[PDB]
């Protein structure tokens, strides 16, 4: 209602749950009504099963899929003031994962926040992946790209955990 933020988890273990848990706690302390919406499960409405999503995509019913996601979004965010949307991890088996992430963010008019893990990267290698990730969601054109997490309420209030100088995106938390 007041702020829709979609977390794009760009890694098989980037601590997406830790980020969401921190947002739940920050909002509860401020009395802000928060809904965490996970449109699709990653193997008033549960996350859609991946096999159901694949069946709708297989049968050329992507429109039906998006309608169901939008309907579930509304059933799950009634009277929410902040909505945190949990996106899909791009895994080996699913070539539709990142296109579905973009389509969901676009349809929900969500601000996009990428959740990364440093892993083995050097600082500059991580920043290269951050810039690559931003360009793949529209780059400088897409005004909804909001920031990156590496591990109307202000983002500092939403992502309070309490490379930010040279990062391609503002680093949150
Ligand atoms: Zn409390
Ligand atoms: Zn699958
Ligand atoms: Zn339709």
């Amino acid at each position: 209602m007041s702020r829709i933020i979609m977390l794009i988890p760009t890694g098989t273990s980037v601590g997406l749950t830790s980020v969401s848990l921190g947002v739940i706690r920050a909002m509860e302390r401020k009395g802000v009504r928060l809904s965490v919406f996970k449109p699709i499960a990653q193997p008033a409405a549960e996350p859609l099963k991946m096999s159901y999503v694949e069946g709708l995509l297989s049968s050329n019913q992507k429109d039906v899929l998006m309608e169901e996601i939008v309907a579930n979004y509304h059933a799950n965010t009634k009277d929410a003031e902040v909505v945190l949307v949990e996106g899909l991890v791009p895994t080996r088996k699913h070539q539709f994962a990142q296109s579905l992430n973009y389509e969901i963010a676009k349809t929900l008019n969500a601000e996009i926040v990428f959740v990364m893990s440093q892993g083995t990267d050097t600082p500059e290698q991580l920043k290269e992946r951050i810039e690559l990730t931003r360009n793949s969601f529209g780059g400088a054109k897409n005004t909804n790209i909001t920031g990156v997490i590496v591990n109307r309420p202000d983002l500092s209030e939403i992502f309070d955990d309490s490379l930010q100088e040279s990062s391609p995106l503002p680093v949150l938390g």
